DNA sequence: ATTA
DNA sequence: ATTT
């Protein structure tokens, strides 16, 4: 009756091409999938909607693209994941990289430089570096990348059953 | 030494044309102006910066433009001049409005109701009731008006002298 | 409406 | 390059 499967991505880049691919795909499956479309901004963290299926949710399946490093309300939100990931570690993580590279998401190098070049004028100087210490450890666990020739829809159907496969099995 | 006269306006709308204007013909009469040029953003309201030109002034003269009521900042930061003004009534104000009627100021209508209809959704409910209820008073004092013809190097000059008179005769 |  |  709760939700078991979180999602979370950038706005306009992959709203309506891939997740979507997913989501419908998922509910053939029977698992209820939440994904939020508000742009909240009511306040700094809202409460009985993003928090609420935060601590109810079970896979995070964060989805990392090539601009997911600009709206300050998916950074600072994906550190509240991987924050109570490391307080419970019986719920896991699965990352799904997109077009960018496995490798300038450990170090916000490459086409991360220009957020973080205008991020640190207004914030805090060591809210920043809650961020990167924690956006850093997501890519060094498990991950189906994308590339420009990989079929966006076998993907799609390879990495649903791995999502089921941990509730039959259980 | 200290300021005297203390501007402010919209930003990209009349920033290289008309206040500029104004500001070089202000600085051949031999008074100390002051106006800001950083975006500021990095907190609430800076410190001794902004919140220090203004008891340090003497004449505050609030250039309402067109769309001034958008930007977040510039109303908070006008529902400030308002309110040193009724603790000690010992300055003025001496409003220029701009293209906008003196006649959609005192109820928000038309050019503004656009603004105000967005920002009951991010700011607090009883803010939003401060800036409608002190936006309101700057539009009743006295004010040169400037349509869309007239000659706005005539009303610089004729604005000047009418800074200065207040200076000399004490 | 959107910018966001 | 802003700017939420
Ligand atoms: N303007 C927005 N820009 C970018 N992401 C948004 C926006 N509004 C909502 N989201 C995202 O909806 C998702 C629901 O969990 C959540 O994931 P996110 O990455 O923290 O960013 C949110
Ligand atoms: N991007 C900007 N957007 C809106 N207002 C600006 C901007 N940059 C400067 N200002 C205004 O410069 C003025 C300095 O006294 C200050 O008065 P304001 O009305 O708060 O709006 C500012």
């Amino acid at each position: 009756v709760e939700y078991d499967v979180f999602l979370s991505f950038r706005g306009p880049d992959t709203r309506k091409q891939f997740t979507d691919f997913l989501y419908h795909f998922l509910c053939y499956y029977k698992i209820h999938t939440f994904r939020d479309d508000d742009e909240l901004r009511k306040g700094k963290e809202i409460g009985p909607n993003l928090l609420r299926a935060i601590d109810q949710s079970k896979i995070y399946v964060p989805i990392i693209s090539s601009g997911y490093a600009d709206s300050k309300w998916c950074l600072m939100e994906l550190a509240e994941i991987v924050r109570r990931q490391e307080e419970d570690p019986r719920r896991i993580i699965l990352p799904i990289f997109y077009m960018v590279d496995p490798s300038d998401v450990r170090h916000q190098t490459g086409c991360y430089k220009k957020a973080f070049r205008k991020h640190a004028n207004k914030f805090d100087g060591q809210t920043i570096q809650n961020w990167k210490d924690a956006l850093k450890k997501v890519g060094d666990l498990k991950g189906w990348h994308i590339g420009k020739d990989d079929e966006q829809g076998a993907i799609a159907d390879k990495v649903s059953a791995d999502i089921w496969s941990h509730i039959s099995k259980e």
